[PDB]
C-alpha cells in the first residue's frame, strides 16, 4: 500500500527484560527490519513494541505468522501499528 507507516507493526506483551536485538532476531524470521522500538511501559497496560519492516508485504506476513506466538514464555500479540 501507499502508506509507509503501515510497515510498522505493534507487538504486545513482550517480557519486560527483552532487548531490541532479541526483537530483531525474532521478527527477522519474516523479513528485513529497519528499526525496533521498545516503548516505555504504560501504567496498567501490557508492554508494547513497534517493529518497522523494510517491505509492507513482510509486515503483513509478520502479523499473520507471529500473532499469538510464544516468545520465550510469553504469548505475544502482533497487529497493525
Amino acid at each position: 500500500g501507499p502508506l509507509g507507516s503501515m510497515k510498522t507493526i505493534l507487538v504486545k506483551n513482550l517480557p519486560s527484560d527483552t532487548t531490541q536485538e532479541e526483537v530483531l532476531d525474532y521478527f527477522s524470521t519474516i523479513g528485513p527490519i529497519k528499526s525496533v522500538f521498545i516503548s516505555e511501559k504504560q501504567a496498567n497496560t501490557p508492554h508494547k513494541a513497534f517493529v518497522t519492516y523494510k517491505n509492507e508485504e513482510e509486515s503483513k506476513k509478520a502479523q499473520k505468522c507471529l500473532n499469538k506466538t510464544i516468545f520465550k514464555n510469553h504469548t505475544i500479540w502482533v497487529g497493525p501499528g
